C-alpha cells in the first residue's frame, strides 16, 4: 500500500520540504476546514488561488495547480480541482472522486517531467521535484462527504507512481 496514515495536523509546521494537496473548488472560496486555515497563514497562495479560478472557472475541474506558499520555501500547495462550488453546493460524488483521478494524474506527470499546473511556481522550487513528499488530509471526506474509502482506492491506483502520508483527525 502506497498510502501512509498518521494522526495530527497536517499543518503543523514540518522540517522537510512537502507538496500539501488539498481538494479545492473553482469558485475562489478557501471557505473552509484546510483551505481556510491555508488562506490565513499563505494569503499569498490564496490570492494566486483566486487569481486563476477567476480566469478559468469550471475549465480548471479535473486539473491541478501548484502554488508556492511563499511563506515558506519547504512547502508547495496543489490544488486538486474537484468541484466548481465548496460548501453544501459541492458537486455529485462520483464526480469528485474521477476528478480527484484526473487532478492527481496531471501532478504525476508533472512530477515525472521535472525528474498550466507549474506556471505560479517558476522560481519557488528550491528542490528536486520528486524529493518533496506529497502530503494531504482526508480530502473530500468531511464537507463534500465523500466516504474515504472510495477515495483511498483513487489514491491506491497511484501506487509505484506515487506515495501519500495523509493526515487524519
Amino acid at each position: 500500500s502506497n498510502i501512509t496514515y498518521v494522526k495530527g495536523n497536517i499543518l503543523k509546521p514540518k522540517s522537510y520540504a512537502r507538496i500539501l494537496i488539498h481538494s479545492c473548488n473553482c469558485n475562489g472560496s478557501w471557505g473552509g476546514g484546510i483551505a481556510y486555515q491555508l488562506a490565513l497563514r499563505y494569503p499569498k497562495a490564496e490570492k494566486d488561488y483566486v487569481e486563476v479560478c477567476e480566469k478559468y472557472g469550471s475549465n480548471l475541474l479535473g486539473k491541478c495547480i501548484l502554488l508556492p506558499s511563499y511563506e515558506n520555501s519547504d512547502l508547495l500547495i496543489c490544488c486538486l480541482f474537484t468541484s466548481s462550488f465548496g460548501g453544501s453546493s459541492h458537486g455529485e460524488k462520483q464526480s469528485i472522486l474521477n476528478y480527484t483521478k484526473l487532478a492527481l494524474d496531471k501532478l504525476k506527470t508533472f512530477r515525472e517531467a521535472k525528474d498550466s499546473i507549474g506556471d505560479y511556481l517558476n522560481g519557488h522550487i528550491k528542490y528536486p521535484i520528486g524529493e518533496y513528499k506529497l502530503e494531504m488530509p482526508q480530502i473530500n471526506s468531511g464537507i463534500f462527504g465523500v466516504p474515504w474509502k472510495e477515495t483511498e482506492r483513487v489514491l491506491e491506483e497511484f501506487s509505484g507512481d506515487m506515495s501519500f502520508t495523509v493526515y487524519q483527525l
